[PDB]
């Protein structure tokens, strides 16, 4: 009864338009979205968020990935994380309709360099002032006893790696310290930004060849561990090159050959090799923090953007990461940059996005999660697909594989009927993964009986996974149309789509493979 | 590899454009987006405005929503000193244009009672009444908030939403009263004075120009403004008041209408129309309007500016952590460069260069990312784009200014130099988007201060008497340009610059194009 003032959901009107500057001015604020989020929401896990009761709450509000920072906490600290997040996901298990899988990420603490403790109790700070003269000192004597004279870190060799003149960057990169002297087993350092400098800092050596292991003896260990707990995928931190990739997968052993390798780019030779560092890993993080220190700041968004370019030419998972939302570790709300932030990462083309701080040790954690739901589904609908779409398929390589065939027609007929999902039957998640790589607008709805795979595939723009519980039954025809109601009954309990609407469904592997079918919702 | 993201630029798919951008490509020395800096006690001295004119800053802007008229005076009087240090050389001295931003319909709270702590906690679920009693202005605490908006009670009923200092704060209102509403704390937190208040739900009735915003423009008008950066923009006839303000003695002054709430996006085409620019006022817009949906807001008015050809400034919190910190966060970094690869004509900073602990720091990062972002540009079907839309036209300038931009892409100039009084023949060329940058030679003052505002276009004074021969004036004014762009490392002999003048005396086109080896 409202007539012709309709306006079209899911930035429809824009998604028409035949130029992308027409698709900008199209951009309605008045037009809402759908109800799926297609972009992965992966959550740091610290003090702020480990109790069972919050992490069902952050379930509830988005959390696909629980990431487990190695660089802080014991084992025994990681394990009973890992415990509270999988006693919260099974919390939800009675009704598989509406239960969400939750993978566990295994962040290596990598070839850090870290300062000691300062002196007193090690939770005091010091202000380092600008202009004055900050030694910094490998002798250990000092390791619990640094203040704004003498600073000790860990990287015994970095004496041999700077120079006088280089920058030596502390805390995020927020001081910075210039070179004037070198010795035996220290440096005179001047502060050129001060700040106050607390306990076990991080600290960068932009330009230096630091020489130290992507996987030290001591990441091997927190690996064969992340083995033993079952964990979904390795975030492996300062990936330089595709030998270090192979570092991290092949000392998982077979015990750990399903789980998948994210490669960390955070410094100049990481983006620099970037495409052998791509071919051998399975997925990649744009892991800004470091990489904003160890490059100019100025230069990121460049690296980011290429990096999602890539890995979408590519068909491999990519995550956006690191200060996202910073603000909302103190704040209720976001900055209007953090804002801009996750949309443009979504409309770059990300599979995912990361909160740290904000979800490990934040005052507003599911708030942060619910931020990043709410953005990422309003930029999903403003992609233009249209674009998106031709070129991705120009760039797509001719092939004889019949299965990339269909994941393509599949896409196209997504986008030709407007379907209200892609349901894809899968084991190992490659049917899925191969439609998601052509990123339609409407959302994959993979069902699975493999429990792995239903948490791994969150990795993928527009995977929904689900996990199906139902005994395999003998007649294959009988089996497909079980899983195949059972994602019907997913799409309809979560709004995705009604009874009557078109979907496309792909039925997987048959003892042709993973015959196409356009279906009104029964 | 090669520089200025070229191998990047020749790509024939946008997600290839992607794939090739290039950390190690660095980018030309010119930045063609202008910064605009808020000024304050952190940035009002002389001193400090020298070197934020070296930083980089080319509009200082002037918040109008605090202070008295005689201390705007001074910073106004500050920012031309600090200009005018530089003028002993025309080729190197920088035009700076001052802007007046407008209080507008802003509602704000009063002054925390000053006898206890300097904020008060609000909590959740505790109650706090809004008075609008003047006794209560400068005592304001936990229990009572006093607010400036006489008329809030007609205009809210129980059951509003009321949000409080960057929507930080909230309260919903449980009793009305005659002069007061009885609230509970929603989300509750650490108030101090004079903070801003909104109210998203409501159909707030505050006049467009209010009596102390008209004494502010023609103040602005006396003071010789340059631009007017007006608040709460929500409909063409609020653009009508401002101008009909700055009347004739002001008719020269920009407009750039602050789009800042749910009815100024929707009523935009009509608000551009009759505006010179725009602002995205992304703090109170993204109060009144989701914060998640801010993105489509600015992502639109950007789009629908430039295909207008008229300025858009991004603005509000776009490096905010730097008020505290000398690096800027991730997602600021990202928010400034998106900006520019959205299509933002300017850049804008608040507190972090009015109140900051930071603000060289933070013009100098707006600078630097500016510039990568601008290589970073797929001008290939940005420029294709912005023809396929332009209206129709056999306007002999516009052919010109078209044919000028496809020749600087064709050689890779080093700049399209082009003369002009008012602006406008300027203007033109920079709605087309070249890469090059645009050096606009003017004997003008106040188009030299205003050019800022459209994306390359690099102001330059001419100072020189004008010559007898009209075509001598012109080569004075070309040779000019073309050795400010030698001394400011824009290009050198051997490189190509594309030059833009006039048809003959007596004529209004700007219709010859000459494409010049550079001696
Ligand atoms: O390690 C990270 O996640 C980073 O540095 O951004
Ligand atoms: O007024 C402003 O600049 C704002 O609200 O962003
Ligand atoms: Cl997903
Ligand atoms: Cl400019
Ligand atoms: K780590
Ligand atoms: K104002
Ligand atoms: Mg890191
Ligand atoms: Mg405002």
């Amino acid at each position: 009864e409202a007539g012709t003032a309709f306006i079209q959901t899911q930035q429809l009107h824009a998604a028409m338009a035949d130029t992308f500057l027409e698709h900008m001015c199209r951009l309605d604020i008045d037009s809402p979205p759908i109800t799926a989020r297609n972009t992965g929401i992966i959550c740091t896990i610290g003090p702020a968020s480990r109790s069972v009761e919050t992490l069902k709450e952050m379930i509830k509000s988005g959390m696909n990935v629980a990431r487990l920072n190695f660089s802080h906490g014991t084992h025994e600290y990681h394990a009973e994380t890992i415990k509270n997040v999988r006693t919260a996901t099974e919390s939800f298990a009675s009704d598989p309709i509406l239960y969400r899988p939750v993978a566990v990420a295994l962040d290596t603490k990598g070839p850090e360099i870290r300062t000691g403790l300062i002196k007193g109790s090690g939770t005091a700070e010091v202000e380092l002032k600008k202009g004055a003269t900050l030694k910094i000192t490998l002798d250990n004597a000092y390791m619990e006893k640094c203040d704004e004279n003498i600073l000790w870190l860990d990287y015994k060799n970095i004496c041999k790696v700077v120079e006088v003149g280089s920058k030596i960057y502390v805390d995020d990169g927020l001081i910075s310290l210039q070179v004037k002297q070198k010795g035996a087993d220290f440096l005179v350092t001047e502060v050129e930004n001060g700040g106050s400098l607390g306990s076990k800092k991080g600290v960068n050596l932009p330009g230096a060849a630091v020489d130290l292991p992507a996987v030290s003896e001591k990441d091997i260990q927190d690996l064969k561990f992340g083995v033993e707990q079952d964990v979904d995928m390795v975030f492996a931190s300062f990936i330089r090159k595709a030998s270090d990739v192979h570092e991290v997968r092949k000392v998982l052993g077979e015990k750990g050959k399903n789980i998948k390798i994210i490669s960390k780019i955070e410094n100049h030779e990481g983006v620099r090799r970037f495409d052998e560092i791509l071919e051998a890993s399975d997925g990649i993080m744009v892991a800004r923090g470091d990489l904003g220190i160890e490059i100019p700041a100025e230069k990121v968004f460049l690296a980011q953007k290429m990096m999602i370019g890539r890995c979408n030419r590519a068909g491999k998972p990519v995550i956006c990461a690191t200060q996202m939302l910073e603000s909302m570790i103190k704040k209720p709300r976001p900055t209007r940059a953090e804002g801009s932030d996750v949309a443009n990462a979504v409309l770059d083309g990300a599979d995912c996005i990361m909160l740290s701080g904000e979800t490990a040790k934040g005052d507003y954690p599911l708030e942060a999660v619910r931020m990043q739901h709410l953005i990422a589904r309003e930029a999903e609908a403003a992609i233009y697909h249209l674009q998106l779409f031709e070129e991705l398929r120009r760039l797509a390589p001719i092939t004889s594989d019949p299965t990339e065939a269909t994941a393509v027609g599949a896409v196209e007929a997504s986008f030709k009927c407007c379907s209200g999902a892609i349901i894809v039957l899968t084991k190992s998640g490659r049917y899925a993964h191969q439609v998601a790589r052509y990123r339609p607008r409407a959302p994959i709805i993979a069902v699975t009986r493999n429990p792995q795979t239903a948490r791994q595939a969150h990795l993928y723009r527009g995977i929904f996974p689900v996990l199906c519980k139902d005994p395999v039954q003998e007649a294959w025809a009988e089996d497909v149309d079980l899983r195949v109601n059972f994602a019907m009954n997913v799409g309809k309990a979560r709004g995705f789509f009604k009874k009557g609407d078109v979907v496309i469904v792909l039925t997987g592997w048959r003892p042709f493979t993973n015959t196409m079918r356009v279906v009104p919702v029964p």
